[PDB]
């Protein structure tokens, strides 16, 4: 009798709106609270990605005109095709992946951090165009686009991850989450790095930064959520949800190689490429709890693109 | 044998990926193309919305503290519970509402600009706890969460919306939408507008300020984007669509209405907000390109209150 409540928190006895909307519509719904917050990390990641605001506008990049003019018509359509291939995974996430996660929320605060990062994402979609507006002709712009529709290779990439989005185990949702921004778009975000290291489009890897400040943000979290919802499971569920893990990125891994030759064809890049996308495989994996596989040679990276790809984000930029 | 295509063009061969992922897996998908812009108007909404980015922390909420300790704690409690119940309405919207619209979207650009919806009623959502953090203690902020939890007339407005956003019908998931931000809003938004003109909580006001810049935003563009979707159907399904935004909003009306009266009748406001809501239902329905049934006695709204409109 010493323990009786006089009153049972609202919390313990109430739903989130969209577990009422999705999963149960036999209890009442509650407010999001900001001033109870049940995991300090959700505030900490808000803070952040808030505070990093920015957009496409605040970029010279007509500074890159004499530099972009130093190329030859098969480099500047190659950037064109990159760059539209990662506005399409840019477009699958905003769209599809990040607002999927948001009814499989562990707490409050994640609904809405994914709702920032599914704006931030189009942001990022949205930042290729601003790009190509100064920088390529409307002849380049059709063909990228006519590319990329017909690029089995580079479809084959997102069709793998969709379903999983649109389907009702929250964990494989989760890992697609953490794959896009942890894995799917660093062998194309090599490209201008490359350029950079070489002296060329410095102003495009600025935007590039400003876009990875983000994306290792939204792997970070979506790693940190999967990790603390599969600690859950029995011991042979944890074993099978690692073994869908390895397997996926397996998977992913073989569609990416595939997609970089044909992409890099007649540039000998895609080694390059493939190289810094398994280094950030190992860094995906690290995010959801796992040991990466890769041997030293296999994620090499030349420092002067690992220079390109560390460099801090220009606060000038800053909204 | 004059007007053959050599080749089509790639937009109507492909889907965007949330058409491909929820309604057609038999075409390819192609990226957003913000260099071809389909409606000028998504560009204009684009640049205003991101433009309009604000956080709650660079507001001195804490000026206020002296103006807060003018008000008695009945007036302090109705506060809480009004942004409280404010706060439940943008939960709904930032985690339901929004993001349900993208898949329904018209354009490539309308999928990202619902999007950024989504996340500033979210940062809307948080600001009420920014206020709350300041000015109420940590009984007042946990009372109108029970509050809210089990006021059936406050809980009854969601639930009417929320199965429109979970069902298949893309029209009556944007009307619903749309009467969150264009309706709903509005009983509460009274208290602090009644507030500001009596000269109490002025920095508080230049947050509601700041939210509502966002709202009448997220109405119009709902509004245009439901009259560009409904002039595509029938002339009987466009009646049919005509009769289902009326029955609704008679159904939110009366729900409206019990919730207001149980909010503000011990301080006798019910029926100045229900006033004020009526006249807002009026513009909400006109935004829709419908005409307002409502009579010029039961929209009656005090000048300072009309002013802040
Ligand atoms: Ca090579
Ligand atoms: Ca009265």
């Amino acid at each position: 009798s010493n323990i009786l409540e006089m009153t049972k928190n609202y919390y313990d006895r109430s739903v989130s709106p969209v577990e009422y909307a999705y999963f149960d519509q036999s209890q009442n719904m509650r407010a999001i609270n900001w001033n109870k917050i049940v995991d300090e990390k959700d505030l900490e990641v808000w803070n952040r990605v808030t505070q990093n605001f920015w957009l496409p506008e605040n970029i010279p990049v007509s500074n890159d005109l004499p530099s972009w003019n130093e190329l030859d018509d098969d480099w500047q359509q190659l950037i064109t095709r990159t760059f539209t291939g990662l506005t399409l995974l840019d477009t699958v996430q905003s769209s599809i992946g990040d607002v999927a996660q948001i009814k499989n929320s562990l707490t409050e605060q994640e609904q809405v951090i994914y709702a920032n990062f599914a704006f931030m994402v189009g942001v990022h979609a949205r930042s290729y165009g601003t790009i190509f507006s100064t920088l390529c002709t409307s002849e380049q712009i059709e063909e990228a686009h006519e590319w990329v529709v017909d690029n089995e290779a580079l479809q084959a990439r997102p069709k793998a991850l969709i379903p999983f989005y649109t389907a009702d185990d929250p964990l494989k949702s989760k890992i697609a989450a953490a794959l896009m921004p942890g894995f799917l778009l660093y062998g194309g975000f090599y490209l201008p790095f490359y350029l950079s290291a070489r002296g060329k489009l410095p102003n495009t890897s600025d935007i590039i930064r400003l876009i990875l400040r983000d994306k290792v943000i939204h792997n970070f979290y979506s790693g940190y959520k999967y990790q603390l919802k599969v600690a859950k499971l029995s011991p042979e569920k944890q074993a099978e949800m690692k073994q869908f893990v390895f397997d996926l990125l397996d998977k992913m891994i073989g569609l990416e190689k595939t997609y970089l030759h044909q992409l890099y064809d007649g540039f000998g890049l895609a080694d390059e490429a493939i190289r810094f996308s398994l280094y950030n495989a190992g860094k995906f994996l690290q995010n959801l709890g796992y040991e990466s596989p890769f041997t030293k040679e296999e994620t090499r990276i030349a420092p002067e693109v690992f220079a390109q790809l560390s460099a801090r984000a220009d606060e000038n930029h800053d909204f």
